[PDB]
Parts: structure tokens; sequence; C-alpha cells
């Protein structure tokens, strides 16, 4: 199976799981070393559970602070009105890049494949 098959299993339980490469080690690190205080969820699972989804997602790193907080996260989004985010029930925030973004967890994410639910696509 694949490498991220069992990160794929635990970390896509509560919210897709987002791909290793949109954070840098030392801030998936922040993440993993108190999962038990996640973002007011309790991600904590079993150490050695732990230990390989920490060790997964430090070696296939981009080369606790959110995905959504980074600049170039924020850079990209940022001519999207909250009409179609915020104040979009079938969206209310940027984390869940799926509703959008349909095969971010495979990676892609290019702007001619977005679809905002409730708008369409946006290009
Ligand atoms: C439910 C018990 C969860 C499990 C299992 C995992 N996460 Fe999670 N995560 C959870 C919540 C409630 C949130 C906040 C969403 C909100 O809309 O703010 C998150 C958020 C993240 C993020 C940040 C997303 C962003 O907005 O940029 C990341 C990077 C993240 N979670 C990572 C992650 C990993 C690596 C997990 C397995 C160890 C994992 N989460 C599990 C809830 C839950
Ligand atoms: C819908 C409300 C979105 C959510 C949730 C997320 N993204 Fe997004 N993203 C969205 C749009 C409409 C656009 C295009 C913006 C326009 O002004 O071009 C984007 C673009 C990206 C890109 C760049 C894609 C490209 O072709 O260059 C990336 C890398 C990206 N988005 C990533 C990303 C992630 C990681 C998200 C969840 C944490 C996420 N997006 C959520 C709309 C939406």
């Amino acid at each position: 199976i694949p490498q991220n098959a069992e990160y794929t299993a635990e970390c896509g339980s509560c919210h897709m799981a987002y791909p290793a490469n949109l954070l840098p080690a030392d801030k998936w690190r922040a993440i993993t070393a108190n999962l038990e205080n996640h973002f007011g969820d309790n991600a904590s699972l079993d150490p050695q559970v732990t230990a390989r989804i920490e060790e997964y997602l430090v070696q296939h790193a981009a080369q606790p602070q959110k995905i959504t907080e980074q600049a170039f996260f924020i850079r990209k989004h940022d001519e999207i009105p909250r009409r179609m985010v915020q104040d979009n029930p079938k969206v209310g925030s940027f984390s869940q890049c799926s509703n959008c973004h349909n095969l971010a967890e495979k990676g892609i994410f290019d702007e001619d494949t977005v679809n905002i639910p409730g708008f369409g696509r946006w290009d």
C-alpha cells in the first residue's frame, strides 16, 4: 500500500487528509506534538501511530498553526469574497479544501477545476 495509507485513515477522520507538502516539517511537528489539543478537538492517537504519522509528515513536508494561516494560502485566496466562504453555509471556512477543490486529497488544487458549492466553477 502507499506511504500515506495510514495517514489518510488517521488524519482523514474528521476532515480531509491534508497533503504533507502543504506545511514544512516544523509546523507539522507543532501539530503532532499535542494532538490532544487540536483546534478545539482531541485528535490524540496511540503513541506508535502518532510516531509513524509524524515521521510520514516530516519526511514528505514542504521543503500549532493552520494551513489557512500561511502566507501562501492567504495570497492565493485573497480575491475570494466572504459571501462565498464564511457567509456560505455550504462552505463556512476555508479549512475543508475538498468542498471547493474536489480532488484536494490527491493534491489537485488547480484553479481551473475549482467549483465553489452554491456558486459554480470559478473559471
Ligand atoms: C477530529 C477528532 C480530528 C482528527 C482525527 C484530526 N483533526 Fe485536524 N482538525 C480538526 C478540527 C476540528 C480542525 C479545525 C477546523 C476548523 O474549521 O478550524 C482541524 C484542523 C486541522 C488543520 C488545519 C486546517 C486549516 O484550517 O488550515 C490541520 C493541518 C490538521 N487539522 C491536521 C491534522 C492531522 C495531521 C491529523 C492526524 C494526526 C488530524 N488533523 C486529525 C479535527 C481533527
Ligand atoms: C472555496 C471557498 C475554497 C476553499 C475552501 C479553498 N480554496 Fe483554494 N482556491 C479557491 C479558489 C476560488 C481559488 C482560485 C482563486 C482565484 O482568485 O484564482 C483557489 C486556489 C488555490 C490554489 C492555487 C491553484 C492554482 O491553480 O494555482 C491552491 C494551491 C489552493 N487553492 C489551495 C487550497 C488549500 C490547501 C485549501 C484548504 C486548506 C483551499 N485551497 C481551500 C477556492 C477555495
